[PDB]
């Protein structure tokens, strides 16, 4: 199983100059829950934008994709290809942009937030994978957090 989990905003925007422009503790636990103990597989620049105090995040393979050979993430894994991150019952890619649309051939799962913010697509901006009709979604109640954003999960699978 090759899942990708990701949040964004209702434009599709899920990353602003190397960050997030939102943040969800009800979202981090539920991204925590969904990977604990699996393999979790992010782009370098994903990997760039943890502090270096939560790397690598606990009780999970981190690895990281990088072209550049010689790159150290201190605490995981560093492969040049995704399909050498495989190796394992569930894989959990958790971004950015690039290496969700990467992924997406190997997918069977989505878990996605969508975060009620009025953010408009800049350039520069990562986004959401564009998802074709073989997925089936299914939709949840809308939910206040604390942070006063609404936000409601989708999770989204296919064959
Ligand atoms: N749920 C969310 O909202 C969410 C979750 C995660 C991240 N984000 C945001 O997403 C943004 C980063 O996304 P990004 O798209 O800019 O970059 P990214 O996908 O996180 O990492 C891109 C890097 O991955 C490596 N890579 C990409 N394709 C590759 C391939 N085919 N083979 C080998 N290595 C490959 C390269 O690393 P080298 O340059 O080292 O070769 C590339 O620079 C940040 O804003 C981050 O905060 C949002
Ligand atoms: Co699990």
């Amino acid at each position: 199983m090759v899942g990708l989990i990701w949040a964004q905003a209702t434009s599709g925007v899920i990353g602003r100059g190397g960050d997030i422009p939102w943040r969800l503790p009800e979202d981090q636990a539920h991204f925590r829950e969904i990977t604990m103990g699996h393999t979790i597989v992010m782009g370098r620049r994903t990997w760039d934008s943890l502090p270096a105090k939560v790397r690598p995040l606990p009780g999970r393979r981190n690895v990281v994709l990088s072209r550049q050979a010689d790159f150290m993430a201190s605490g995981a894994e560093v492969v040049g290809s995704l399909e050498e991150a495989l190796t394992s019952p569930e894989t959990w890619v958790i971004g950015g942009g690039q290496v969700y649309a990467l992924a997406l051939p190997y997918a069977t799962r989505c878990e996605v937030t969508e975060v009620d913010i009025g953010l408009p697509r800049e350039a520069g901006d990562a986004l959401a994978p564009v998802l074709d009709e073989t997925w089936r979604g299914e939709t949840g109640e809308w939910r206040f957090s604390r942070s006063g954003l609404r936000y409601r999960l989708y999770s989204y699978h296919r064959s």
